[PDB]
């Protein structure tokens, strides 16, 4: 890989890396004065649009482009289908801008054909809080691959997040690019373990037949911590307290207020689930996980994979054991047919004993524009959408 765009851009090169004491921009004494006022030109034929997500129509619209076009599994069996409501609820967050929702449209026909998005968040790195954009979502139409369409997309959020004075970014891929901070292998436990035989997400063999399987991954449907309940606006504050406190440890993490917490945690059926723990009065234990379908492409018999995706969990009164079977118990009550994770925070030490299995890749986390120590993944503790 030649990197002939992101070569251009304040990111490390692939080989490059750096004391753990170096933790600074790659370009510092930015000026808001100087950032280009106009937008950057598109082929002949195409046109920016600012995208409404507040608005059902404009939002329809994006949710189409990425259901045909977003990201695809490495076997090419499966593409993330998120919903309409779990994408106004992952672009609204508080602070957010309209105008780093950004479509690209043709003109002839007035489709949306291209998107990339961004929220603002205050992010910790290496005990460092910088205030940066969470870029999301950038999503070109299969039918103009490969044209250099991508870093137009990227450079006009650049611009439109600099104009607020803002030059850090955080994002993830499953792709390789220059270059990550941190690397995530992913797992996965199985809940409706004869749909995702069927569909070719989970395997067989002589060993474990279809009745061994569905006896393996069984699970006893009784909560570990009884009182575990949906989280309601009066455990906002207690949630802020608990999360916030746990996430310190960490050498990447989100710096939530007190609203960041209530728009991220109070639960949206079919969107974002967080469970509490209330004892004496006090937040003790949460589990949130949010749902991500996968469409199953080309399957006679279903259309959808249903998946809940591990958000945050803490516990003070349980093991994380058994507080990772309750979320998985919780995603099974709440219809899902796989929970999924990644090895960060102190996710990996319940794998093997709940029963997850290795996917077959990773998920690289990168920051713009900022130079520091790569690290393992159990110092990462943010998990993005
Ligand atoms: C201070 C604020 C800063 C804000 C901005 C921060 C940075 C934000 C960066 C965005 C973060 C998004 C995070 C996010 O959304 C989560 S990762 C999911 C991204 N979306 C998909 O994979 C959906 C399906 N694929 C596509 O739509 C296209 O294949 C895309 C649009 C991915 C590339 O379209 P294309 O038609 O296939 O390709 P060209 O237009 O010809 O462009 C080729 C250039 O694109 C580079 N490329 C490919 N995939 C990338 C990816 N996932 N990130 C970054 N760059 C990616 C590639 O290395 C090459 O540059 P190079 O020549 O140097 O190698
Ligand atoms: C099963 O359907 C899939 C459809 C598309 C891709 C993948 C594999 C994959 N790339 N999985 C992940 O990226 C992943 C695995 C575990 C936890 N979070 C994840 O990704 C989240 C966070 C980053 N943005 C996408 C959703 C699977
Ligand atoms: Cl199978
Ligand atoms: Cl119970
Ligand atoms: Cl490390
Ligand atoms: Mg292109």
């Amino acid at each position: 890989m030649d990197y002939k765009f992101w070569y251009t851009q304040p990111v490390p090169k692939i080989n490059d890396e750096f004391n753990e004491s170096v933790n600074e921009p790659f370009i510092s004494d930015n000026k808001v004065e100087d950032v280009r006022k106009d937008e950057y030109k598109l082929p002949p034929g195409y046109s920016w649009y600012v995208c409404d997500v507040k608005d059902e129509k404009d939002r329809s619209e994006i949710y189409t482009l990425l259901t045909d076009n977003y990201v695809e599994d490495d076997d090419n069996i499966f593409r993330f289908n998120y919903s309409a409501e779990f994408l106004l609820w992952a672009l609204t967050s508080p602070n957010y801008l309209k105008t780093w929702h950004i479509g690209v449209k043709y003109d002839a026909s007035n489709k949306l054909i291209g998107f990339i998005s961004a929220i603002p968040t205050d992010i910790c790195i290496h005990k460092r809080t910088i205030k940066m954009a969470e870029v999301n979502f950038l999503c070109v139409h299969k039918t103009l691959r490969s044209k250099r369409l991508a870093p137009v997309l990227i450079k006009e959020i650049t611009r439109r997040i600099n104009l607020e004075n803002i030059w850090q970014a955080i994002y993830t891929a499953g792709v390789y690019l220059p270059k990550p901070v941190s690397d995530a292998r992913y797992y996965h436990r199985s809940i409706n373990v004869k749909k995702l035989i069927e569909i070719g997400f989970s395997s067989l063999n002589s060993r474990l037949t279809m009745s061994r399987a569905i006896k393996l991954y069984r699970v006893e449907d009784t909560l570990n911590i009884k009182n575990m309940r949906l989280m309601k606006k009066k455990d906002v504050e207690g949630v802020h307290k608990l999360l916030g406190s746990y996430l310190e440890q960490f050498n990447l993490y989100a710096v939530f207020t007190k609203e960041e917490i209530a728009h991220w945690f109070l639960p949206i059926e079919n969107v974002i689930y967080t469970y509490v723990n209330e004892e004496n009065g006090k937040i003790k234990d949460m589990i949130s996980f949010y749902s991500l379908p996968s469409q199953i492409l080309g399957n006679d018999k279903y259309s959808t994979l249903n998946a809940a995706y591990s958000f945050y969990n803490v516990t003070t009164t349980a093991t994380f054991k058994q507080l990772m079977q309750d979320a998985i118990l919780l995603a099974k009550r709440n219809n899902f047919d796989v929970f999924n994770a990644l090895e960060v925070m102190q996710n990996k030490s319940v794998f093997e004993d709940l029963k997850f299995g290795e996917g077959d890749g990773s998920l690289k986390y990168y920051l713009y524009n900022w130079k520091c120590a790569s690290f393992a993944p159990a110092h990462v503790g943010i998990v993005l959408l």
